[PDB]
């Protein structure tokens, strides 16, 4: 297994993209923790056996689930994290107080207190370089309409993961962000299925359809392994060529 | 002039750069509200007259010191979001929750704050497009060491602004970001002047040195006029060509 | 004044849309300006304002003759605009042919290439340093490309980084050096441009603000970047296309949906 | 063997990456052809057994080339694009017109032709997708000093390869660049041992030191696998961090 006796945590467990990274990691070899919310992880079964459950809230919340983690692990190699809010609100004229403060809240700063925990975990530990792996969106990026907030927070994200590895390098750390496009989580290819959604994912995803969750969980099997030891600061997009095409409407096979 | 008749407001407006641009501004021919801490606004001149100050500090006082400067402009065409905190603060491993809250929420929140406010009021005033200029950092893309909160925040604004230019292209406003490279400030070329620091300078930077804040206002002026219409969720970059070169500790001169 | 009083330029394409804005902007900022295009396209083109000095050219002994002839007549060289350039798509990436890869690259990337070294050579035989200014016309197919039109976006891409090289080894030269990243631009003079329906629906989803650019509307950039007071911008890119480069799903905006 | 039964082309063969990469290929199960200069791979023996040799010259033996291998596998699946002239040759205002048309010629050109035929020969074999992969550089987004043909060579490259990644989805084949920073390919750790060179490695990568071509090889790997299935367009970073940070030379450790 390319993650054999690795000992991970992943955050945002219980959601699509964090559940799939949970199974690629058990079955690459890894002991994997899996954080969510209690009643998320109440509701979720893994199509893989192995997953230490523990429950949190995306701060003393975040360094008591964390030590308990790392306590079941007996050390930390790799952190995956995945917990994140996703949704739009409206137009920015009309975004309020409370919908900026929880994308900033929870998207922004929760990321920075999972990855400092583990960060200083993965040192007393001994950290072969230990792996830090955050999710951000194309949105880190390029802007969704009426997602401002969320937009925003993805910004910071992708941000905090370049000084995170600029900092953590002299600790034998490495840090790099995947940045998925559009992701069908539903699990029954009712994800994007508005028609005029749809019609869109068409015209601006190169491959013409969203992603899976799996598709995404392999780029962190990647990142995690011990063949990926130069790349730090970088970031890995899985997103059917969104970001790399304009004028994907014009194409042969769509006018 | 070139913004002859235009209503601006130019928050940190004490600041090195906010400075530089009130003063471009008035030299323009815009009404300039100058806003930043009522102590740095005592303690500040201007090298040109006309300059409207009103004390702010980086959320009530925020919506009364912009209501405040558009009842005595009249309205708004121009907003320059300059206030900001800039430092480090030490590694990542030791950063604490304390600055991490500092930076994001002065910033970040305090840059979403004052855009929404001035949007809000350029959208009441009857927004030729209204202007909206973030100040970012080269550091918004690429990450300085022992500053991971500054840092973060940077990204954030920077996607920030192209999720508010998405949004507000309906309702005739432009956004766009300026993101400077070393700025001297201090008046006396002291900025820079540490020894391995002005080695580095000369390493990273192509043109050898710092800029000037007055080479950072004009662009202020450019995102600002009647003729910059098309331009809109972009960024102008002001560093010598730091972002633009690897090795240049390298080059001819230098080596 | 004139923000660009008493400077000499050259702007090339300067029969092409965003060519003529640049002369036509050049000269009402106060700039003394040799126009180079094609002597054909040169000789059917009518300047908004008077002073430009036509200067036939073919985009490599023809650039260095227009070159050495332009920087005769200018008395010195402190800008220059290197705006020549084939705009047009081929088919998929499959069926292109040799021909037209050569052509895109032989026109657009080396052409610039060469414009530029002689451009360079000239601004440093004039004693550049206040710094002269190269400024290079790529586009947002620099970055992101456009279906079917694989050669074109390849060679935008090689003026993009030869407009950084050319930044960091010309700054010890007294020479900054930077592009303009137009997005879709109606040239044609008569909204004309963009106007076939399907296309016309795919700007209103792509271009936050709903419409093609105008010429002179990227023009403006090239008076920026020409002046004195952008003594710290070398290497960087202006973009200029109502927000397509910055947004994604676009056509699920407010207004759109 | 994770490219099990998978038919490979690998061009630049017998250089440090494209070797490094035949051999990762050949461990995980692919059937390999291995191109390069006739001299070049009579000079080179592989690590793992299997390569199939087939002379070329970086457009007749291009195509003569890329049939002859393609007869050889039986199809065609993936197709790693590595030929290439790394060099510099001086100052922009010296650059000849014939170091000009080599580094366009072969780097671009070259890669261009290849790209083409291979591409064609997976579809009339029948295109799970095929995979063509491109080795770019950090110099394809910023630029080495005295190096300015190469530097445009690799930005063609890189927007070569998002063109094609557009317009052959709709064929099947997915399309990727690698970017590779430092890489010390003299297999005896003198690669950037010039002292000024040195320097500048521990002052830029945040690492402080080149990679090795296996470090390059394993994301040529995974772009390669079944599981990678919708990532196209998409560059992947292999730098230790150098495209990630500025004033690397200050950090704690290096001042
Ligand atoms: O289809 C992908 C494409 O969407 C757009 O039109 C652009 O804004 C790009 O940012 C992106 O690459
Ligand atoms: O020139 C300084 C240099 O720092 C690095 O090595 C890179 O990240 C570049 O972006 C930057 O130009």
């Amino acid at each position: 297994g390319r993650l054999a006796g690795k000992a991970a945590i992943v955050t945002g467990a219980a959601g699509g993209i964090g559940r799939a990274t949970v199974e690629a990691y058990l079955r690459e070899g890894a002991s994997v923790v899996a954080m969510d919310l209690a009643p998320r992880l109440a509701a979720t079964r893994y199509e893989e056996p192995g997953a230490i459950p523990i429950a949190c809230d995306l701060r003393a919340a975040i360094d008591a689930a964390m030590a308990d983690a790392v306590a079941r692990l007996g050390g930390l190699d790799i952190l995956v994290a995945g917990g994140a809010l996703k949704g739009g609100t409206g137009n920015f004229l009309d975004l309020s107080d409370a919908d900026w403060d929880r994308y900033v809240d929870v998207n922004m700063t929760g990321t920075f207190l999972t990855c400092r925990a583990g960060a200083r975990a993965m040192v007393a530990a001994g950290a072969r370089s230990a792996r830090i792996i955050t999710i951000g969106s194309v949105n880190s990026f390029m802007a969704e309409p009426e997602a401002a907030a969320y937009v925003a927070a993805k910004g910071g994200v992708a941000m905090l993961t370049r000084a995170m590895a600029v900092d953590l390098a002299r600790h034998g750390i490495l840090v790099n962000m995947i940045a998925p496009g559009p992701v069908d989580v539903t699990g029954n290819n009712t994800g994007y299925s508005e028609p005029r959604l749809a019609e869109q994912v068409l015209d601006e995803v190169a491959l013409g359809r969203p992603g899976l969750p799996e598709e995404v969980a392999t780029a962190a099997v990647f990142l995690a392994e011990d063949g990926s030891s130069f790349i730090t600061g970088s970031t890995i997009t899985i997103d059917g060529g969104l970001s790399a095409m304009i004028f994907g409407g014009m194409r042969e096979g769509r006018r």
